[PDB]
């Protein structure tokens, strides 16, 4: 017998953080965090190459942006949210534009929303970022909604766990803490680039070789290169850590560089997986990531489009025979993977600050959100309505736009 | 507050029809009809280059297989089911193997419980027809279960329409006809094979002809082929058919020819499109299929591996920016395809002997199964429970297993 | 002076075993074997990732077919007969479908019945497995028969032996015993798969590498993946094996996975082969799987279409410079490869539950079914009408249909 | 009850015609004729860009190897044999050379008999022509001792006809004619070269217009071009008779520009066929040829390696859904081809000097060799031992050569 669906009635975003309130407020944004973070202690970037923007990310202006909050309100008077990384920008575009779509459609018409914002924003967005991000805490924003009027998780909407339990290695300085914690692997940044040539090769390859010394053998080491580096600094330093079993080396250059990525694959070490896709948005743009034949692609939920483009992008991983490994956005992420028999693993990235505790992926700023204990999270976990979490409203969200 | 699911108690599994019951039983299997069927009228085959089999397809087999029915019970008693073409053998897969897999599960299962009977039945499935037709059946009953059991459409579940309705065109002997009911085309079998040389191109052709001097310039003409040509055969036909606005020509290779159809694909006259799919099985064999580079894919839901791999499949054909148009199974293929932006329009396949009346697609075995009023079926329609329909258990249901 | 040639009066197929019948069967159906074989031992399959159905294939349903056995009877009363696995769904097939291509034509009208049997099944088939396994064992029932009422063993029909005796490798569990019985090499099973990670590669590298030392180095080793793997996983372990010279790795992907096979050939150490086919079924897909460049192709003469197209493989293969080697079947192999001059060496699949027995490929249901002794079969020995051997008709074969 | 094999006893080899006996002897040698012969007035060739040789390709020397016969005796006495284009030369390699691999095996042993050829003379052979042609004979007179040994038609022993009936085009200078005798088709020789710039291609295509008015549109139209073009000029000529539906545009190029094939095929009017494959030997150079992506290759029998590898070049055909039309060769062909689902047509080439007489193909060479009567040859008419005709033994024939 049927259930009966409200409308929409209101779609308001808040902002935490970022050029125009608070640095360091952590939420949506992960790199608006405080000083004296792993996440912003010496990382190779594009811009790591000048002087003054070597030391720090928050610098050059990794944290500018901050939490953007997005909330859908049915006409029952039931919510659902999400967060993502746009901030005040990101308000401008869901309450002077998007919002003309979502208004007073049916709570269950999130992939005609989705394509109308696609649709609409395509002279401006193109392809990904700021304007992606905005997109897709929508669309997450509307997929929470719906759970919650159901009253189900996202995760069985979509047709159920292929997995009792989500595996998880761990992000950021401290692979030998993480594998205590029980993750099955670690991720480290690196901290050199290009520029410093062989030195920086020896420097990053020695911090690999120590961490395979504590870990040892079966615990996965992993490195992450933010769009720093070109093929031949990538080619030299993936063949530097073959001798110590790195697994993957992952986003070794800049989103464009497709034909790049072609040729760094060609010639990886054998058995060595690359990896990229956290900063393509689209489902086109990853049809072209996927024909480079890197191994596993990267989307974040918050950044690619949403649940609902990371769903194509799994079934188009999944016709390759290729994984997709989402970067870590927690329940969002979840609800999803859980789901994909092509992710066999997830990732967790720290957010505490020397990645010794769990905390959070999104502290503050979602209320019960789970952590991996033991480096896992079963089904039973997720088995709540939506996305299964709160907005911690005591917050300081502010408000810039209305309608 | 969250909704509490059943766990899954009995699968259960009849024929109607097929070598082993009523020849003519319709349902299911599409061409289990009587004598005098336009679909068995001189079509065009694999066979029908022998004399025997030439005349009628019922006559080399194409009918003994049946109708499949398949329902699952939950615990709470409540039921779904759904229906395809594999009848007896197809009712000892689910019930000498495929119920270790359905029988205990969640109603929310359905990703594993379809991954589970890929994986088992990958040594003797090979990739498509009488074991996929099985596990599609299934996989399809569970999302009629898991739909009623929540109180919605699949078309919801799915997250949503991304058209208010269906457009159709129709396919069968009488597109002149199809256009007074208001289709938006019509597809006529090929009658001729290679065998019979330029006599057969001719003779296709001039039918083309004549429906595009009854049916004007602005309905779609298409040309359907059942695998029974060769790229030569099907490349002087494509331009035979070209004065005429042919929109596209379809299935005129046996599954297996992927580089036929990619060679096929680059010899079509300017602005025709190639299609085929119907045949095929597996997310796999479509990633296969779309890089041949033919223009639609044409899954049957039923027949492909279900609506799990159909949504699979759609999200691969848009990513390459390429439509996937099922081919017709009712309510199946239109719970998915109105969530579909790359599917703007879908198949009738006339059940009605002479296509002169809108009979029920799946006509006996579905009640209250809608039809294309006026070539269209609006989304409010599909508006019930699950895929919307129930077993017509007058029909005269075998039962050869049990477990 | 014109030897006269039968008409075919009558088909008929029995089995034993399967879901239906006795479990542990033996016979056409390689799998169905008791508790505490080899064959089910902890073997690597894609269904293994699942605890339930890590420890046994025959957990999972490996099992439930059993043997088909089908039986051509000429009016003179002369027999033929093959087995394969299909059991009591290919006894349908046979007895309400493809009797009509059998049923009235000469006992040399082999390659029709055949083309008849792919065209009429085509819609169901697809492409192989169960289907396809009974339409090979009806074409190699049509050979027996036909090699009986001439007089002559199948390989003199074909054209001859190429080599006086065929040299075996064993397949199994117990390499280091194959070679004190005089096996050419032997090929074990994975254990573990990719969710095993690196410790499944160790663990089974380590067993390559325990059977190198005991076997020394003249000695051929293989391992043998039955679809468990993917790409990355199976280059990794394919590295691990070489500095133990591993000849060749073995069906480490679902067969549909041409595209993966290409990549995984591209990635193999520097002369170690890659190999698969044995799921394979139709000419096509053979010529879709040579074009992907592995070394070998390995039909089952009983599972991809029959001796009929098992010689277009093999003309197909040897067109190419490449081997054919079908995955073991008795003397339906035999027959074929010992013409070959593109198959060297053919395979034993040990169904001695140890390994440590010469026990008959197809024991029990085959009679006076040759064994290499000493790990060779002379020619002299094949020297036998048909197929030259019987059915043990003491096994309780059922008949579940006649026409 | 098992059929004993005779040895083979002796090898011999004589020849009737070419340049050490009498001019226009006819036989196995199409080309050795009279004067005023439709095969010699004023073709097509390499050659013909020479003033002396442009009239006559008997002035070139075609016609200077005349006939090889080879008949092998085994040691219960009976005999079979065939015919190729060798000669003495021919007769030299049987007999000083190939007889230490053919005396004293069994009558069954050819396949073993064709690789040692083919293994002994690879340092000499080179791919086909001379020492091929000598092969094929061989191979060809082994198979008809075997099939009269045995009793049974050559195409019994390859696993029978899969047609009732040989369909048959006829080649030569009326078209017209051939269409009133009941072929389906006729290739007519092109007259003119390169050389002869746009005037060779109006006077080619308009003998091709002429007999598109005189034969109607349903009978089919093809030229032949004897090596004789380049691909420029082959291109033209395709297009000029594009308008006149030519079916196929036969043998433009030497044998070696597989290259120029490609390009060609690339270069052909939409639905028009090329073809070659008459001066190809080697299964492995039929691999090159077909992946040039021509449509039809046409081995002779005689001339390509023998029935042994001209049963492979059909496989290969076969998997790449491309057909195998021989070229023209009596019984040998048909036995073969009458078993080929790939083969639904072959080649009558006129041996009657003005095309108007069923003139027997070998003629006088073998006795009671068929006619296409009607254009058609019912298998009923091969059903005789071996290939099914006898030595002209009245003809006379020389022996240069014992051992
Ligand atoms: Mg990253
Ligand atoms: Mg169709
Ligand atoms: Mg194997
Ligand atoms: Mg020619």
């Amino acid at each position: 017998n049927i259930m009966t669906l409200p409308k929409i009635k209101h779609v308001r975003a808040w902002f935490i953080g970022g050029a125009t309130a608070e640095k360091g407020a952590g939420g949506g944004d992960y790199h608006d965090q405080g000083g004296n973070h792993w996440i912003d202690d010496h990382i190779a970037t594009p811009m790591s190459k000048y002087r003054d923007y070597e030391q720090s990310r928050q610098s050059f202006g990794i944290n500018v942006l901050g939490t953007l909050i997005v909330e859908v309100e049915a006409e029952n008077r039931q919510t659902g949210f999400a967060v993502s990384t746009a901030g005040e920008m990101g308000c401008f575009i869901v309450e002077k534009h998007l919002n003309r779509f979502i208004e007073g459609k049916c709570v269950s018409d999130i992939k005609l929303i989705h394509d109308q914002m696609l649709g609409a924003t395509m002279y401006y967005s193109g392809s990904g970022g700021l304007v992606m991000n905005t997109i897709s805490c929508v669309d997450l924003a509307l997929w929470d909604l719906f759970g919650k009027v159901v009253g189900l998780p996202v995760y069985k909407l979509l047709g159920g766990a292929v997995r009792d339990e989500i595996q998880f290695y761990a992000t950021g300085a401290r692979p030998d803490l993480a594998k205590e914690m029980g993750f099955i692997g670690g991720k480290m940044p690196t901290h050199w680039g290009p520029h410093d040539g062989d030195a920086g090769i020896r420097k990053d390859a020695a911090m690999v070789a120590d961490m395979r010394e504590k870990c040892g053998p079966d615990f996965w080491l992993m490195l992450d290169c933010w769009m720093s580096q070109d093929v031949n600094y990538a080619t030299k330093l993936a063949h530097a850590c073959a001798p110590f079993n790195l697994k993957w080396i992952e986003e070794c250059l800049p989103p464009q560089q497709y034909e790049g990525y072609r040729e760094l694959k060609r010639n990886a070490p054998a058995g060595m997986m690359v990896t990229s896709g956290e900063h393509h948005g689209t489902l086109q743009s990853f049809r072209t990531l996927a024909e480079t034949g890197i191994d596993i692609m990267q989307p974040d939920v918050g950044w690619c489009g949403g649940l609902t483009t990371l769903v194509e992008i799994a079934a188009l991983a999944k016709s390759r025979g290729q994984l997709v490994v989402p970067h870590g956005s927690s329940v969002y992420s979840h609800h999803a993977v859980i789901t994909f028999t092509n992710t066999p693993f997830s990732e967790f990235l720290m957010t505490s600050p020397d990645c010794s505790t769990l905390r959070p992926q999104f502290d503050p700023i979602l209320l019960d959100e789970p952590v991996p204990v033991n480096g896992r999270i079963h089904k039973s976990v997720l088995d709540k309505p939506g996305f299964g979490v709160e907005l911690n409203r005591d917050c300081h969200l502010k408000r810039p736009y209305s309608h």
